[PDB]
């Protein structure tokens, strides 16, 4: 009985998960925890279940963008899955103050996708659990990690053409902060399912004009902290 | 140099302002601070100087509905106000879980309104901030009063007609808790000009099938908290 | 047996209902009419018996903006109104042409607003009553007060922002004369109730780069010619 | 310097024009005038200068659609039409009230084209000219004609599919009296060009479960009427 | 039992069906025939019986745009016609490689009509059958007439206001290479319907800055190519 | 001068391009060609050189959808590919007709995404380009392998909840055949970058109520003719 692209069951989901978009990613996170233990590898879906601080919770890859996402974190959702933090990547809104290598942690997302169109209104807020967003600002705050807190735009398109004008540049002003393309997608479906999400990530980047382990390590954190609750 | 629909000058906005609809209850709630000064009355917007644990901060009416609300809000924020925080009442979108005289505390709104959206596109987040989210949590606490805590939907309409559906049902499906008129508008207006806000409501009805004076004791201590940071 | 947000009841409400924005206008109305009877005062929603050339009729303030109207607009078409004439004060749209005091009695409207969108497709027209138009035409005539004549655009937005770019200009363009907030939603709701609307207003600024006294003049004459109607 | 698609010069464009959707209906008037001089037929596009009452006014056939007669109604207010006033067939909306036979002079439309929409935001209303309305309402009652009054629904779906359902039903649950193809066009155009326009229709079928005589003197008569005023 | 609108019979309609715009179209092309039947003329949709290379079809004018020309295809397609063609001009929206007299064949077409969007979601594409595009390219090259494919922008605006932006530009941008009025609501309807469609295009103008024998010979051509399979 | 998220360069792009959605599959598809070279495993983005009948074409895996598969197809498509075709599986919307296993060639799509609609306006279509569609039809008949022809509705949603009703059964009585997640996407970006694209799809499921290896030949074969005419 086991879920459909993720290839894993029911009862190897963790209350817990680390979601991730890069499968490598994954395997560059399970090295640096405690103890592994490989589940699956289907499609982009690589599962692996993390042992950090006594802790058990599995770390997934999501893949790029949101409809891709949507099918990872609907499985895990539906399964089984209480508490879901992504940790990835993306691009800053205000260069001037947030730089390369700057970690955000993020309370709520614009939705520039079309799978949380498809499920709820526009009107609806894509929104992080506070609990979680307490959790991982506290574990950073414990290791001394200075970071950055706001909202992301959370867009489907990378690479921008000529003719529609990119709302980027609207959201900066309106003080979005970061930019990437899955964090509002796994708030809704978080919301619409009962499960807890939030999201961490460092700046690699802007459109306009170390580090790494310590994001890692306060994901680490937050998720051994958040999974001690449901053991 | 007054301010055109509050009628209050500059000097006289705090840090930190209460904001509720009708203009009565700011009349109720001065009275249970230890002291307070009347600055103004100007249409539906009453504006007054509450005293409260050693501390300075202004109690508003915004009235009833969004635009309405968004004079009031903008006014303030434009002005010097840091952090605003509306108490009020609202209907049970849970009316199995959530009852008559229950407390919700809000992070985040449904944008059932217009002027948010003729200040920055849809996909926009309605989200409060996370610390005056904490910080009404924590009055809670401390006064043992229980709450809960999710998304309000915010609607323009009070008197469905039987043509358009309404989306409160919707909502309701969606997790979202309870229904008001202003928090949605607050919470953008709020992030667009760097204003840190929050929402506690009463629950005094269901559109489908002791408490109070808590309520704003609730609000009062958040207010009193917040506005020692900025002395 | 009060209305909920009016707290006046149905017996009270006459056929031909003058609604201003401010409680403090309905005062000042009043005193110019041969009599009047205080009926209540809850929240910002003011009502008040008027006497005037031998007839009856209401005088009721609807507080600024779209969402907070309806529910006056409402609670009045629902309980024995037939007519609703709303005076204020607007912002001109043809700057060269409609100037400070200029008085405007307007045929129709923008729905720059969500309620009424709430209440039906965006494809209808907001509209008064072709009667209630020519009556107040009249009795601007039989005054000898000039006035124009024209759409209003009722918008939410009050205070713009800088990032998406305001539609007064387009329609200014589209010959629209002048600018509030409430007379769409009026005469929508209107409309949807079988509830005869019109709306003359005093222009008092631009948005782009002894009046009052005719304008209160006629919408009470019109008033009174509307009411004899009925008794 | 003939026009594109009408094949008429400038020079014979008069103030006042009658305009209708077939050809052959334009035919059909002429003749029920007191003289005529044919002036041009191209495509669907049919005119013809009408003598009644010692006045001069065109009768032009705009075909079927809103975008087909678009082409014509901007054609004539470019080039010097001060008033169009059409005048046609419609479906009942109201069929308990309104029959077969029964004639309508509307005072707004609903903007289900999209030409309209390609000119101006959907907020704002097809309405016509007031004095056009009250001339063919007077001429109606100097006729004896008992006439209804209200919004047509203009729409581009004649005949309905079973995938997505029409709105006729909610626009008549919306108060909305009648249903045709042009009007809300010609108002919006009329409107944006400084074209006083209005119309004028006979029922012939509903859409749910001697009069034309009668219509087309009103009409003739209303023509010859504002005519008077430009010559 | 006659059709409402072509008043010619279910009999009287044939497998295969050319289109056009003007009725004097049609008289044109009917004496290029080897000979021909007159069947109907009413409004603006004139029905005639083509004979060419011993095969039988209709050549029907459908009146300028898209509303008007969705009774006509919508009163053949329900009534007998498997393949509908459509033959016209447009305007080039790449003036550098298309020019005056130039033939475009087209595959598909932007849906800036409101009929389609009446009939099915905005998302659904306005395509042609390949059948029929192949044939129409076949004929082309049999009679040694260089020809363009591409999308059509099919547009219910002709005369363009300065208010809201024509999006021809952006589709031009986006490669489309010819604009008219018809074909995008011919290829919905056809699709929605089981009817294969196609158009055939001659270039006479811009909206920037012996073809036409040729145009109709291939028309013709691939008519009686396509006739021959159901006869 | 390695390509962002395929890790390959310019010059190692060719002509044609084989996509598909899983990494694996491409592993699957390589082993059936007469050789290969293994180039680059990024992510969910895996890319292989495939020798088959004398001609060179990569085979690039686009991961679950539609902003994925955006981040592709860009790549793709800004560097030197001239021809994309994907081949992958889809769920039937006509269940009587279209059953497991059989095979779809598609000439356009549904546009249920949202990156299409950040780069292009909703009314253009998403549509292939002829030439790929004949191809890959011509090389199914040369092995005489039965497919069908039709519509593909791309979403970005997989598993539906119960608020928004799915628009998958009005598409499929639109006549839409099949469903998947990607092949707007393509389409449009296709057209936009003046790249030739088209989609060969088998079923492999319904959301309502040896023939793979045969779809393989059928893409490879296709492939293979279509790189003949660039060597
Ligand atoms: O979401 C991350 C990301 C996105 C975007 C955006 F969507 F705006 F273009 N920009 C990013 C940037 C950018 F440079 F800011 F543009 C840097 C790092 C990651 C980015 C990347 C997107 C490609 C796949 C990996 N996540
Ligand atoms: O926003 C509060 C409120 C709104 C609404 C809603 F918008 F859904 F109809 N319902 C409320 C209810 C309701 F009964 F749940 F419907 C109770 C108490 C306050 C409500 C009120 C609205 C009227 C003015 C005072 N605030
Ligand atoms: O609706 C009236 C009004 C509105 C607006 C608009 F919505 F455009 F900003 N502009 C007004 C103006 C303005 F100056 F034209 F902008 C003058 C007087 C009244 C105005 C005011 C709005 C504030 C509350 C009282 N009614
Ligand atoms: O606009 C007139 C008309 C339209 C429509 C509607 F758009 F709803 F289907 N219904 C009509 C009806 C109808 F029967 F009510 F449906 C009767 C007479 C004229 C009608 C006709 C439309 C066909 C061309 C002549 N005008
Ligand atoms: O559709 C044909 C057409 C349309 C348009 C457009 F819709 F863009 F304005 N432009 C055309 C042009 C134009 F000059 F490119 F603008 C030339 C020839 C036919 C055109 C004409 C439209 C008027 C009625 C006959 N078909
Ligand atoms: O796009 C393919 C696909 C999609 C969908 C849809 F989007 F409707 F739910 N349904 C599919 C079905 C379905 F069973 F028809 F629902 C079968 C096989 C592939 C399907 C799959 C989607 C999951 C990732 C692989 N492609």
């Amino acid at each position: 009985n086991l879920l459909r692209h993720l290839k894993i069951s029911k009862e190897q989901i963790t209350p817990v998960v680390l979601v991730v978009g890069d499968p490598g990613r994954v395997d560059k996170i399970k090295v640096v925890c405690d103890s592994y233990v490989d589940l699956a590898y289907n499609r982009e879906y690589k599962s692996v279940e993390c042992h950090y601080k006594g802790q058990k919770f599995l770390c997934v890859s999501h893949g790029v963008g949101s409809a891709g996402c949507a099918v990872c974190f609907e499985e895990l959702c539906q399964n089984g899955a209480k508490v879901i933090i992504r940790a990835g990547s993306c691009g800053s809104l205000q260069p001037d103050l947030i730089k390369r290598g700057d970690i955000c942690i993020c309370n709520a997302a614009v939705r520039e996708d079309r799978v949380s169109h498809l499920l709820i209104h526009g009107d609806f807020p894509a929104v992080g659990d506070f609990d979680v967003y307490d959790t991982l600002n506290k574990c950073a705050q414990e290791l001394n990690v200075p970071v950055f807190n706001g909202i992301s735009v959370s867009s489907d398109m990378y690479y921008p053409n000529k003719i529609i004008p990119s709302r980027l540049e609207d959201y900066s002003k309106a003080n979005a902060a970061v930019v990437e393309m899955e964090l509002a997608t796994l708030m809704v479906i978080g919301t619409l399912r009962k499960v807890k999400t939030g999201g961490i990530l460092i700046v690699d980047g802007c459109p306009f004009k170390h580090q790494l382990e310590n994001m890692i390590k306060i994901a680490l954190g937050a998720c051994a902290k958040l999974a001690t609750k449901y053991a």
